[PDB]
């Protein structure tokens, strides 16, 4: 009988809604019924104990100032202004509002870019709880929901036992690596994500042990995720999905020099003084061995470098060292990334074209040369490991050549005769998609009318079968892949001009760019 | 529905963010295109948070959301042409096809793959799946026929090696629906 | 008032909102508390689950919610027999 | 009665964090109200022997000597450059931080060039606990992620079982093969540092302190591994023998 004086006395500093008192006096009735030893009696008093420990209507003092929840997110990392962005206005709602509230964030990008820690960064400025539920691999629904009172050995769940955890009702739940969530045998938990992650139905989600709805109306979800298409439509409905972008090399040194290296100077005990990393050798490194647009590579190439150092000094082999962009190698090893332009003057036959990649952009020349001696009909052969796309782009690109050849030099039967043979060199690299096909014509032009194109002239965009150029993606990673190769001239697509200047200043300071809708505009600017 | 509830949870009066009809026209007609509505929530809310951002923080006491400075609170229009061809030239047909993103046109295109106008042959090129190819041979064998009969002295058709393209080459597209455009288009 | 009641809450979902005073209609005829399955299939967003608290609204009914996403258990359904220590007679009783 | 003094006992010379405290003493005062037949007692016996066999705290007493260390190395394996200087800056880094650490290896190269070898004589030379980990033809999470405490059967996973064996939180793990695994997912969590100093296993139901652990993982082919594992591990490259250094392996 003294049990129930201890759980009232655990609930009434709590704001428990009507049914859940309901409950819980009809539970105290059981069990003051049953007997001290029987195994109900054992089942009901520790339900009773989980409806007794859930937090019901208390909250963290959560932080409303946007000061120092500003300064704090700026404390741990560089560069996320969108997620710092998100996170200050959700503060300002919240300041207007008389009360906190909860969303359901879901950050995704390309790995390394800071996903997991900006969730931690978040949870410690806006002075929530905490917790982080990896449900990356899992299979098990029993994990969200629970089993029933009946098992023997039920518990509620992982989000109960969050509640529970946090003395909170209004934590921030780190749901990792939302996208690789395991369509086992054992259920599918996405479909019970489904309703955690609603934003109406949060107010009443059932939990099976408890068989009494939870409020999570204001519990603050972020979920985080490498990839998007995999996540189920009616789940990716739910969220408010933003993009956390890859670092420029400009961003990445001053992340390296601002976090990456005190705090890897910090784990290894090193002083300034005794191993000195000057920006000159950080910018040299990142240019070189951190093409990638993630961040967790160049903080293996300053450890290592730390670490170098640290056995240099320790060993007695010197009382500090020096690293300098001569003798950087002796320390991360072979350049990765060493030639960037792989024709200097272009032959009449070849074209330089930009292309995507996962370590930046990347340019590619298209190179075309005659195949059989006299100039029935002509065919084209493409080689290179080109996609089923590229084929068709190439095809049509192609056809278009042929015809504005006829229109424009009639005279000129090279393109209708001649045996063209059409590559692009790394030809173990397989490459794929549309944005090559002006280049494809420009190439084709230029052999049979054996000009040299404009020496320092990039361009891509999709080709139709009259001539149009047609908007292409990746505009950002083609745009740094021609200011590193000292393209002076880039041509684009009259789509892309918004995508072109919503690049940072930066990036586009030094290319003189022109933007085109008919191909006879980039017939006019490349001779 | 939207607004009202929005403004509710975001505890902004009606007279600190105008939201007139046209901008959320406009909102609807370049951003929600599909056929739910959560999206449509979710970019209230986001609008309505980024004033609530700019009142908190001393930058205006009033903002005015005109359909120019959109933008600035959603960013990236997500559909801005409508169709690819203002005037259609000789070669070309617009046409109709159902997407998910509510609806959608593609336009067929035609033209000589050599120079003369030994039979005639025709190159389909556009990720266009069986049925659709299936439907453009059966196209081209139609035509022939029906421009034997209409003008015998054409031997356009019959002769001439033609490339049938639809643009977007890197969306994929099937389905019979296209045939008298093509016929059209040939 | 059930129309008057189900346009208050939600707009243009006039083929659920016909069949529902439809159901009323029949429901009126005959003196008995009538009772049907329907189910509601669509693209997501649409107010599939919304529109569920409205009509028990309109018609005066009592409202329960079991979303069966991802269950893999028959005993929420039909619950367990007397003999075990924790056996409870699943959802549709409990409601 | 009398299973409350042992497990008692085994928190005497562990330090047990807080937060892990709670869960033993909450368990410890439930066990109290249950009778000895009951199924509730079988499973809170089998959680309360689990969280006291864990050693919280418990380090092995590493060597931190140079020379000590190169002269074991030495010792067993012949001209291997990279993997030696690699472990010698490791323990500099230990010595100089005054702390032990913990860090993700991954020797890749072709077969019977010594990886698990050479992995077995750097546990020797670090005076660290050795344990076998053989990821190759795993489908399973559970093996790592265990099952929830209600199935009737119930793992920690292999982790945990590794904690328990060792006896020691900064053992030295051999997760080889990773490039033949069916998954994958479960060891991220496993080896991220931002995540894996708070690894949560199912059954355990609270987070263990890995950050310690040196984790050497064994490969043959580096592109199989997925993006997302191999962005996590440092890939250190053990070269093929030309037939000199054959013959000199062959002859010492
Ligand atoms: N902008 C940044 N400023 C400072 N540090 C950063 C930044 N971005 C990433 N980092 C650091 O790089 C590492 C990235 O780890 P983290 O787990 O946060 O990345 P992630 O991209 O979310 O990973 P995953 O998606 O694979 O779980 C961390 O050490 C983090 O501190
Ligand atoms: N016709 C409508 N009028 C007003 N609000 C609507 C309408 N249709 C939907 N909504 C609102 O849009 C949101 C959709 O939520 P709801 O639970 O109804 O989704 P659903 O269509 O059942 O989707 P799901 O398949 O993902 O469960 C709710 O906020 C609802 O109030
Ligand atoms: N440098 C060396 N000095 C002495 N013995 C060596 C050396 N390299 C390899 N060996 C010997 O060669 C054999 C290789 O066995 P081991 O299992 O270590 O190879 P492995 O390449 O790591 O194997 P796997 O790829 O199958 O895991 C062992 O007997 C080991 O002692
Ligand atoms: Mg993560
Ligand atoms: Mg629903
Ligand atoms: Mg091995």
């Amino acid at each position: 009988d003294a049990i129930e004086e201890k759980f009232r006395e655990r609930l009434k500093e709590l704001v428990v809604p009507k049914h859940v008192m309901d409950v819980v006096d009809e539970e105290l009735s059981k069990l003051g019924l049953l007997d001290n030893h029987s195994s109900e009696f054992n089942v009901t008093r520790n339900y009773l104990d989980w409806l007794t420990s859930i937090p019901w209507g208390k909250y963290s003092n959560e932080n409303l100032d946007l000061a120092r929840a500003q300064a704090v997110l700026e404390e741990d990392h560089y560069g996320m202004e969108d997620v710092k962005k998100r996170i200050l206005e959700f503060i300002a709602v919240s300041q207007l509002r008389g009360s906190t509230q909860g969303k359901i964030l879901c950050f995704y990008g390309p790995p390394g870019v800071g996903k997991t820690s900006i969730a931690r960064s978040i949870a410690r400025a806006l002075n929530r709880e905490y917790f982080r539920f990896s449900v990356g691999g899992m299979t098990d629904v029993a994990e969200i929901k629970g089993h029933r009172r009946t098992y023997v050995g039920a518990m509620p769940g992982k989000i109960i036992q969050c509640l529970k955890k946090t003395k909170t009702e209004n934590p921030l739940i780190l749901i990792d690596e939302v996208d690789k969530i395991g369509r086992g045998y054992q259920g599918d938990p996405s479909s019970a994500l489904l309703e955690l992650l609603d934003p109406e139905q949060n107010a009443n989600f059932l939990d099976h042990y408890l068989d009494v709805p939870v409020d999570l109306s204001k519990v603050l979800f972020i979920c985080t995720a490498n990839v998007t298409d995999t996540i189920p439509e009616p789940l990716r409905d739910r969220m408010e999905m933003i993009n956390v972008s890859g670092y420029v090399a400009q961003e990445k040194l001053a992340i390296a020099e601002r976090y990456l290296v005190p705090q890897a100077r910090a784990l290894c005990g090193l002083d300034e003084s005794k191993a000195k990393l000057s920006s000159d050798v950080l910018t040299l490194l990142i240019k070189q061995y951190c093409r990638e647009s993630g961040v967790r590579n160049l903080q293996k190439q300053v450890e290592k470098v730390l670490r170098k150092s640290a056995y240099k000094i320790v060993s007695g082999e010197a009382e500090s060292v020096e690293v300098t962009p001569e003798n950087l190698q002796d320390f991360v090893g072979k350049p990765v990334f060493t030639v960037e332009r792989m024709y200097d003057v272009t032959p009449p036959g070849v074209v330089m074209g930009l292309a995507w990649t996962a370590m930046g952009g990347s340019t590619l020349f298209v190179e075309t040369s005659l195949r059989r001696p006299q100039d029935k009909d002509g065919s084209l052969e493409v080689t290179g490991q080109l996609g089923e796309v590229m084929k068709e782009s190439a095809r049509i690109a192609y056809t278009f050549a042929r015809a504005f050849l006829m229109q424009h030099a009639p005279a000129n039967d090279y393109l209708v005769t001649s045996h063209i043979h059409l590559h692009v060199p790394e030809g173990a690299t397989p490459k794929d998609g549309p944005s090559a096909g002006c280049t494809i014509v420009t190439a084709l032009l230029s052999l049979a009318m054996g000009r040299p194109v404009r020496q320092n002239l990039a361009m891509t965009g999709e080709v139709s079968l009259t001539g149009k150029i047609l908007p292409v993606g990746g505009i950002k990673e083609k745009t740094i892949a021609a200011k590193r190769a000292g393209v002076t001239c880039i041509v684009l697509p009259a789509e892309n001009k918004k995508d072109f200047y919503d690049l940072a200043a930066f990036i586009t300071e030094g290319l003189e760019v022109h933007f085109v809708e008919h191909y006879r505009e980039i017939f006019d600017i490349a001779f």
